[PDB]
């Protein structure tokens, strides 16, 4: 029906009209798809920021630093946003993305278990150097959005090397959006403590008929922009190609 030029035109314009630069990699089977205005980002290291909370979160559980149902009680003190300011599961604090609360989840693995962890997994560089609590905020751990689909693809396959249940746990906390039976999973990210900033919105497209496809959107984020054109433009490069 639509050529391959065309979707590449489409998608291209989607991140020429945010006025960014940025690629979105697909994975269907085995196949890795780039699409976007800058392509070449495809396989350049930066700091996972909050996408790593997926990883914080399997460390975390397997490891039992921690419970789908326990509730991290805001300390009180003033946080970035208002929304931060209460008390959360690992789940609710996934969907807001509240970077206090993986802070204290990764201060309770430790940097020695957190090191391991990330080594055995094999996530991006797998370096985490000292500061247990923002090394996925400021470096030294990077990633590159290829790394970023096929760690989202293990996931949803259940894959990685942690238990069945663990990953099960995780999944249920990355449900962003329902569109036409099919479900998207995945884990929004900006890096702000870098230049220039990164974005991210990693994960996968859970269709009817019980396929997954991976995908990995990454793009430079501006001064002014909102964090809700990674969603956008998501959302219209899955459905352009035809995947939701």
């Amino acid at each position: 029906h639509i050529s391959s030029q065309q979707h590449e035109k489409a998608i291209k314009s989607y991140f020429d009209e945010a006025q960014t630069q940025g690629v979105i990699i697909i994975k269907e089977g085995k196949n890795l798809s780039t699409y976007g205005n800058a392509l070449a980002r495809a396989n350049k290291e930066y700091v996972p920021a909050s996408t790593f909370k997926m990883l914080n979160a399997l460390i975390g559980l397997e490891n039992h630093k921690a419970t789908t149902n326990e509730i991290f009680k805001w300390d009180g003190k003033k946080r970035t946003y208002p929304m931060w300011e209460k008390d959360m599961t690992l789940g609710e604090a996934m969907a807001l993305s509240a970077v206090p609360v993986y802070q204290e989840l990764a201060r309770r693995t430790g940097l020695e278990l957190m090191q391991k962890e990330v080594k055995r997994v094999n996530f991006g560089n797998t370096n985490i150097g000292t500061q247990v609590d923002n090394f996925w905020l400021v470096g030294p751990l990077k990633i590159t959005p290829v790394q970023e689909v096929n760690f989202a693809d293990d996931l949803a396959h259940n894959r990685l090397p942690f238990k069945l249940e663990t990953q099960e746990e995780v999944k249920k906390m990355l449900l962003i959006k329902e569109v036409n039976g099919s479900k998207i999973y995945a884990k929004s990210g900006w890096g702000m403590g870098v230049t220039p900033q990164v974005g991210w919105l990693t994960g996968w497209v859970e269709q009817a008929n019980g396929k997954k496809i991976p995908f990995s959107l990454n793009l430079e984020m501006k001064e002014g922009m909102s964090g809700s054109i990674r969603n956008e433009i998501t959302y219209k490069s899955l459905e352009n190609l035809g995947i939701i």
